[PDB]
């Protein structure tokens, strides 16, 4: 029952995984995943959804378009809105992951009636994110890595040697802890073949979170709303090195009707760690 395919929203054609059919679930990965991340969301979910899995763009199959105002955050956020329209669709429910969350929260706040409702995992809040990264220090050593992004050295260390870099980041913890098959490994290795990790780096080159006037706003990205009032649920891997517990603090103030689910076990990417626990939280908020 599962198809692959292309649309083209926004001057781009976007690679996407699709099956089932009804109310649109819509699945936003982040870096250095793909579509491929969501699987076990899609094999659950598809009979009761049309599940859709996105490759944003620069990822694996997407058109990599030049220059770094191809993926500012304003571009992006459209890039959502015109796929639910082209997939035929006035609202879905959007489940997002790390940059793909860092999009979707804006999206969502800029675009409520567009999500019935979000279901987030470990990424950046627009308001709680910026307030860390002013107040924690461990979410600034944490967050470090993005000082460096920036470098044009880096990207070697990540392709280098078969995707040494990226292959130690992402491969070997999912194989030694098990939520890795042979075939996981291979999609990935593709998929880095297939995309482009400059494209992927490009999306951080236009991050302003850098200078310390930059620090002062509210927000991640401008935003003129301050709160989101559709049901919104997040699902966080308590060990994400990435991402410490403090973003979750006070987070109803920005997202009244939140649910939150930490997982002590979990890190980053809980969505494929623990498949079935993550499953049947978002069943019952799904329900709820
Ligand atoms: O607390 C804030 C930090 O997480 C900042 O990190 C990020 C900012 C914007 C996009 C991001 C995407 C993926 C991971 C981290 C991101």
């Amino acid at each position: 029952s599962m198809s692959k395919q292309y649309i083209n929203v926004n001057g781009v054609n976007l690679h996407y995984i699709s099956k089932g059919q009804g109310e649109l679930m819509l699945f936003l990965h982040g870096f250095p995943d793909f579509s491929h991340i969501w699987r076990h969301q899609i094999d659950e979910f598809s009979n009761d959804f049309h599940t859709v899995a996105l490759d944003l763009r620069g990822y694996n199959l997407s058109e990599k378009p030049s220059g770094l105002e191809s993926y500012e955050i304003d571009v992006l956020v459209e890039d959502i809105r015109q796929v639910i329209e082209g997939l035929g669709y006035s609202s879905c429910t959007l489940v997002v992951h790390d940059w793909g969350a860092g999009i979707g929260w804006t999206f969502a706040y800029r675009y409520p009636e567009y999500v019935q409702k979000l279901i987030a995992f470990n990424g950046p809040h627009p308001y709680t994110a910026m307030r860390e990264l002013r107040t924690n220090k461990n979410q600034q050593k944490a967050s470090e890595y993005m000082k460096w992004f920036q470098k044009q050295e880096v990207q070697d260390y990540m392709e280098r040697d078969n995707f040494s870099g990226l292959r130690k980041l992402v491969i070997d913890p999912g194989v030694k802890k098990g939520y890795l098959t042979a075939d996981d490994v291979q999609a990935y290795m593709n998929s880095w073949e297939n995309g482009s990790v400059l494209s992927m780096l490009s999306y951080y080159r236009n991050l302003k979170i850098f200078t310390e006037e930059d620090l002062r706003r509210k927000s991640l990205f401008p935003l003129e709303e301050e709160v989101l009032n559709i049901p919104v649920q997040i699902i966080w891997g308590n060990q994400d090195p990435t991402f410490m517990p403090e973003n979750l603090d006070g987070i109803e103030e920005y997202v009244p009707n939140i649910s939150v689910h930490r997982l002590a076990e979990a890190s980053h990417a809980p969505q494929h760690e623990k498949p079935q626990e993550v499953n049947n939280v978002m069943w019952n908020f799904l329900n709820k």
